């Protein structure tokens, strides 16, 4: 149904890309890499803007503040850094995790940051002071993803222990633990835009849409390969309602959300597609690949 075609190929990172994210204002793409760098690119033209540096080791994730002025990055150096994008300044270094920080996000208000780490904990940080507010004993294996819901009241986390958990931001209480028939490692998780559903990726080549309120799996998406890497998944909402994800067979997969059929497979990358992102207003997908490719691709569809 959609017709995403390659528009731009962005080269610059010298090691594996780990994450790509569109700014909320739609003007920019941020990318993180194992080369220890963040790069900023024009969202519509693919034009390289600048590099942001400071981390001592590779970066697994990057996230934008709601006003598109700040980034937060999660690194193997055991820290997160908060960046003022226009100046390039490292505003704060968030110290607390005892091993690799794998995932990070602002809440919608962007006064808080949530992080997940190889040390098996989730941390909630104050953006202004740079202090850790809470440390949640969230999981018994590395934390693969963390995400705030629509109003910042709930946090969802996933882990290689096979659990998705939902946390109350304010109290730090575990409200829910999602358990299916089997519990294979969960490599990614996020709330849906409306906030009633949770999309989770598992390392048995499967994406599941869960009803958060009921605690029941509604839909299942397969065809892609995902047994090893923590690959992002997206809700595409600008045109037709899709689920988007990378794959270890070098393709970007697009599923119809309702019917669960593969509507398109984007060909062009020459290595695992580790990350994808969906532009907030236009029908644009960004995709990034691992170290044998190193490129980021911008794809556009008429619907």
């Amino acid at each position: 149904k959609p017709n995403y075609a390659l528009k731009f190929t962005l080269a610059g990172h010298t090691k594996a890309v780990s994450s790509v994210k569109f700014s909320p204002n739609g003007e920019w793409l941020a990318s993180s890499s194992a080369d220890k760098l963040i790069k900023i690119w024009g969202a519509y033209d693919g034009k390289f803007e600048k590099t942001i540096s400071g981390h001592k080791l590779g970066i697994s994730d990057v996230a934008w503040s709601s006003d598109s002025n700040l980034l937060v990055s999660a690194s193997d150096d055991k820290t997160l850094k908060i960046w003022d994008v226009s100046s390039g300044k490292c505003l704060k270094t968030l110290k607390g995790h005892s091993n690799y920080v794998f995932c990070c996000n602002f809440n919608p208000q962007s006064n808080l940051i949530v992080s997940g780490s190889f040390d098996e904990s989730v941390r909630i940080w104050d953006v202004k002071t740079g202090k850790c507010l809470k440390t949640l004993p969230a999981h018994s294996d590395p934390v693969s993803a963390v995400h705030f819901n629509r109003d910042g009241s709930l946090i969802v986390s996933s882990s290689y222990d096979g659990l998705c958990r939902i946390w109350d931001t304010a109290s730090g209480q575990c409200l829910k633990t999602l358990i299916d028939d089997d519990n294979p490692p969960v490599s990614f998780v996020k709330f849906s835009p409306n906030g009633k559903y949770i999309l989770a990726a598992t390392l048995d080549n499967t994406l599941k849409l869960w009803d958060y309120s009921k605690g029941k799996c509604l839909k299942t998406y397969t065809g892609h390969k995902n047994e090893k890497y923590c690959i992002f998944a997206n809700f595409s909402v600008t045109g037709g309602k899709w689920i988007v994800s990378g794959s270890e067979d070098n393709l970007v997969y697009i599923w119809n959300l309702q019917t669960k059929e593969i509507v398109q497979k984007l060909q062009g990358h020459t290595d695992v597609v580790i990350s994808t992102a969906c532009h907030p207003t236009e029908n644009i997908i960004a995709s990034a690949a691992l170290e044998n490719d190193k490129t980021i691709k911008l794809w556009k569809s008429d619907c």
